[PDB]
């Protein structure tokens, strides 16, 4: 069903080192998007260097990997109907410096290093992350107040 | 005379259950348009069906009119050089799903069927739309203190 | 009944020439009370000299009543429990230099006579602030999605 | 010993539903507070009766349990000089109607049954309800860049 | 004459290093206060002990002088009716462990060494304070279009 | 080096005069952005026919002028990578009714000549700008706290 997508958004340690854990919930929750995860970690190297399976291999991995642990990151899932692309339209471009004004790293970022968030980039992508993030018994099912305001009814 | 321009806005049931009346305001507001008629009904059937009267004979026209008679609504007229077409780009794509982060449907919707406000799409329609759920003397002109940093005139 | 309790609310016009229309709004609208009636209007003298008819012979009066027509006001009545109380304080003291900051007033004023807004100063008052401006027609009655998060039962 | 101090902070229910989960955060985040644990939680009944255990017995003790389930809350640790009393400063009085403008509950509360944010009470209430909500695995410790502007030095 | 009343007010070090220039700017532009001399500055120590002249003799004098070398200052000048009390409320108490929520220090500060912001305590200390930061040609006079809303005309 | 690129960017008197002035600052400061200079100023037609020299000739250039000295402006120096190009970017398009929302222009103006801020156009021009509105001994330099969470290690 749609509305029951989900992706995953994880604020990174720049964006907890600049105060900007609650702007980065507002815009999803705002939005009539539906918080069911939540957390803060300090993740391990091991549970990052899965995250980042892709880009194993590559240069800049130890730098990535070592820079994700210089601090604490805030993972969230969130859901409602294509709130993957959605989610990533409202975060903005991967880069800041090609990101519009009104989206996060358009607003408050500059560099692509530290674009202060994460959101999955497919389907696939979030239901393997959420997956990686947290356990089944941390995902917080509910229904909003709002839900028939914010959906239209069949 | 440009800056006689006129549109009509409307904050749907849904803006007005979601707590959203204010921030549909505010964005003209503090664009510099001028609120010259407001108040809030909740609309016979016979005036919505007026309203959405090309789209009679459709499908989904009878359940329309009972989604816009399920809460009350908001209505306003602003005033102002291309308020017709500004205030079109600042409500965003008639699809949340398509609008931009910065615009009122970007900001705060997923459904199209629930896209919180309306907005004249055309002068030619605004008039229309004014002169159908405004009388004349509901509309309240005057001259803004900021009118001459607003707008150039020599 | 404690909910049904309603208050009138008014925006002045130095709050609508100033641009604080939603700000004003947004203070009621994010505390969880109910805008039941709304619009905005340019009142006759007439009906402002019934309003402040207590004052009417003070020197002030007519300089008064010119102002208050001097442009549009918003007129709202909002719905809620204490809402006449907690809607005076939210706008804060009739004087805004002793106004607190986070209240309207306190926030954006600074002359008593330009203090953008006006807020029954009871039940009592509300009533009869209501019936004054309003009419029994313009007032909408619904149910707000969130009542059963905004109030116990 | 001063900085160390920390406060545990629970959006409520009615505060999650109503969108407000945000604004709770900023109000410490903008203030200097480090938040050093968080999360979304479903608890049960026993967790919750154990929390609210000096009032077994009252009648509205079932009801308050199954409104305390109603929906997930979210848990925060928040970490501080003097974070106990200004977290319950910065939240207002628990009685919304008597919270002022510029507080949470004065800004978006109306009833004490709904009043969508609990904070300790003190010190000793807050270690308490830190370790009932809170493995200390899920606490992380960390230093944040504006400590020397923060504080003093 | 009471509406041409000034205040000196100084976002403090840490002010700009948090990032809170343009909120100590709103509280004041906001309230209908009149904006009429502005400056980013790195003052030397020998203005600073004569802004601090009174705390000469205190033991801590020394140390708040460097602290307020460690970073750059921005320098205001506002001007309305009873602005120095008004002011002064605005940022909150001296201490931000005693100022409640809504006022600058009461919303952003924890440690009174560190309460960002500074603002003349009276008129006669305004006076000193701007002649000492400011020179005249640096005070911009300007009429608001906005004075008659703020203000009576009696 | 990227990072220590400046531009020059000026509220123009209709943003003093609306009371924008904290809020244009807020778009930069909050973007990671650095201010190293500051001030309010009411300056002459002399200086402001060298700002505007490009435009010498052009039918509208004497109203313009007097137009710009027709209240006073807020004169900012901000630095970071690339801050000419985003600045323009966040200011929106010269036409305030070609600017997206979440713009500054956008957000707030209609007209072209009430525009409420200007921003250099190129790194060749900010240097040309900067030069003409401060001085050297006006330029405040010193280190963000956020430095290593607003830019990536090297």
């Amino acid at each position: 069903a749609k509305q029951q997508e989900r992706t995953y958004i994880m604020v990174k340690p720049d964006g907890v080192q600049r105060g900007l854990v609650s702007e980065v919930i507002r815009r999803f929750e705002q939005r009539g998007y539906k918080l069911v995860a939540l957390k803060m970690k300090s993740p391990d190297a091991t549970l990052l260097e899965e995250h980042y399976a892709d880009l194993k291999g590559k240069p800049f991995f130890p730098g990535l990997i070592s820079y994700m642990t210089s601090g604490p990151v805030v993972c969230m899932v969130w859901e409602g109907t294509d709130v993957v692309k959605q989610g990533r339209r409202m975060l903005g471009e991967t880069r800041p410096l090609e990101s519009n004004p009104g989206t996060l790293r358009g607003d408050f970022c500059i560099d692509v290093g530290r674009n202060i968030v994460h959101g999955s980039d497919s389907v696939e992508s979030a239901n393997k992350e959420i997956s990686l993030w947290f356990t089944p018994e941390e995902i917080c099912e509910w229904t909003s107040a709002q839900h028939k305001w914010v959906y239209e009814q069949g």
